[PDB]
């Protein structure tokens, strides 16, 4: 029993960490066979940043200028590429520890690890959602550009953010690994705001599941509502629409708690509409939306990787 | 910028979990150099459990009943012993990944990072604090014991925890690495409860100092406070005494943010007179007592290991 926001463990991911330095802005690459890959805005000066022209500054760069450190070892850079907003280096060494690994764009409402380096080296993992704004809640200071972060299912480490950028009220932005922004996002020192976030109602759902599970029932009503009616009480409160396909991928903790979906959505709708009361449910105040069904599957079932 | 519960990266324990079975009995062991430390109830069925008799039940176990495997290979045990709460296993094999390491007994109020695990394999990482009253508020399933608590400086793993038990509430209790229990508990199955829990003041001003170097200052007010009448207000609301010590250790955010210690004393006063009044500090409605000085300055900092 218990309840944590509980991470993957990181050191598959940690084995690819090196630091890339391009004349003297220095920022973190993932070293995965033989190619670093790390956000294109290693080859800024602070003075390029508030409007670079990449392909630019990239053509008068040549591979020995960039400097590839795995710890102590510089790795030699034998090519080059930018594939949209990540610099590809080939190196001459294939990494050894490199796992089996994907690239993934994820869709927001789905959670992963972030595993937040500076130089090249770990400093710590912490979970975090996409957020329906295309933005996560994160700690990065500068020198964390490059840290990733990645889902693990058994021995499979799917990549799925490389870290770029700090927006207004200290929410974060970057890219797939491919280079493409989650969201509306340049990489460019301009003024570049999130929109509106929403409250991942799916997210929500599942953790009230979770505390069932734990003993805190408190919250369940002795009513069910419809899919509709949920709807709209959940519009009025900035909660995403609820789907059938979120009603189906919420049938696992459905069936192990006897709780039908939409029983709990009226729980859910009481508690918008009245609030808690100054009670806690899993020890919180506030309705937690960073647990996907997945999340509160694998931790209430102990999945191992 | 941001504030996450963070943990440290989990690789260098991740390469030290083993699997320990002896007779239908299986929980995880730690592996560094040729030993594998695990909980000594590994010896024991669930009958023997209410009211176990350790070295009785250990006098007629042998080397080669103990089962040892590090993912796919079988370890030969070649001698045991037990010290306190915790079975020895001496193994013919070094573990080529045992990190720099020591033993650590941690005191109340300090954190740590658990790797979560189930057969010998990581489940997840997160980070606790010892309570005041010597358990843990984890997230722990049948198979987790022998799962290890532990803190990284620099090369170094200080491993202070090891599962062993749930209590009522579902929190958590275990040992050091040498066996001996954080607080009255025993390995036995018999009615056992934690004392009342009491909130760790020194962590709690840590965490509004992070508040403040994060930019969320609504909560400074213009007073200060003398430590002695800070403590019989804080003693009213189940808060530990702030010693002299603990204004010492938070001497450096006091530096960094130009704030006195007694000065955010006042302010955590009328936080805990007044309430929060529908406000959150670092998007929480509680006050968050799991963040030393030291998580502090490490998050803020960007301190690598
Ligand atoms: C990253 O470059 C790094 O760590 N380099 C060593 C750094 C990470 C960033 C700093 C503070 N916390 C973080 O997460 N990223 C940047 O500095 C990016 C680079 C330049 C401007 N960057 C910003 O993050 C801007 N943000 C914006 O301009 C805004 F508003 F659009 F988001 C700030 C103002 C420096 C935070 C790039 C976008 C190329
Ligand atoms: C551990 O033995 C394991 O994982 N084995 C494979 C297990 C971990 C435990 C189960 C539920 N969540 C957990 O953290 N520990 C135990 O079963 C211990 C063993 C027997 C009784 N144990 C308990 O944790 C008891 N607790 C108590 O009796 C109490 F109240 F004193 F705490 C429960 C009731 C099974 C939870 C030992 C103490 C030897
Ligand atoms: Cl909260």
């Amino acid at each position: 029993s218990g309840f944590r926001k509980m991470a993957f463990p990181s050191g598959k991911v940690e084995g690819c960490m090196v630091q890339v330095t391009c004349g003297t802005t220095t920022l973190n690459g993932l070293w995965l066979d033989d190619v670093v890959y790390c956000p294109r805005h290693v080859i800024c000066t602070s003075e390029d940043m508030l409007n670079p022209n990449y392909e630019d500054l990239l053509i008068r760069k040549s591979n020995h200028n960039f400097l590839v450190q795995a710890g102590n070892v510089q790795l030699r850079v034998i090519g080059h590429s930018m594939q949209n907003c990540v610099l590809k280096l080939k190196v001459d060494t294939a990494n050894p520890k490199t796992p089996k690994y994907k690239f993934v764009r994820i869709q927001p409402g789905q959670t992963f690890s972030v595993l937040a380096c500076y130089n090249g080296s770990p400093s710590g993992v912490y979970q975090c959602a996409m957020r329906p704004n295309f933005t996560i809640k994160g700690s990065f200071l500068n020198g964390s550009c490059g840290s990733v972060g990645f889902n693990i299912d058994y021995d499979c480490v799917s990549f799925c953010y490389m870290h770029h950028m700090e927006l207004p009220t200290g929410v974060h932005a970057g890219t797939d690994l491919e280079g493409n922004f989650y969201g509306p996002f340049v990489d460019r020192q301009t003024a570049q705001a999130a929109g509106t976030d929403t409250t991942i109602t799916v997210n929500v759902l599942a953790w009230l599941y979770a505390a069932v599970i734990n003993g805190d029932r408190w919250f369940l009503n002795r009513f069910t509502t419809t899919l509709n009616d949920f709807n709209l009480v959940a519009m009025k409160y900035n909660y995403e629409p609820l789907t059938q396909d979120h009603v189906d991928i919420l049938g696992p903790l459905s069936a192990q708690t006897g709780i039908a979906v939409l029983d709990m959505c009226a729980s859910l709708k009481e508690l918008l509409q009245n609030g808690m009361n100054g009670r806690t449910i899993l020890g919180s105040a506030l309705l937690e939306d960073e647990f996907t069904p997945f999340d509160v599957v694998r931790q209430c079932s102990g999945v191992t990787f």
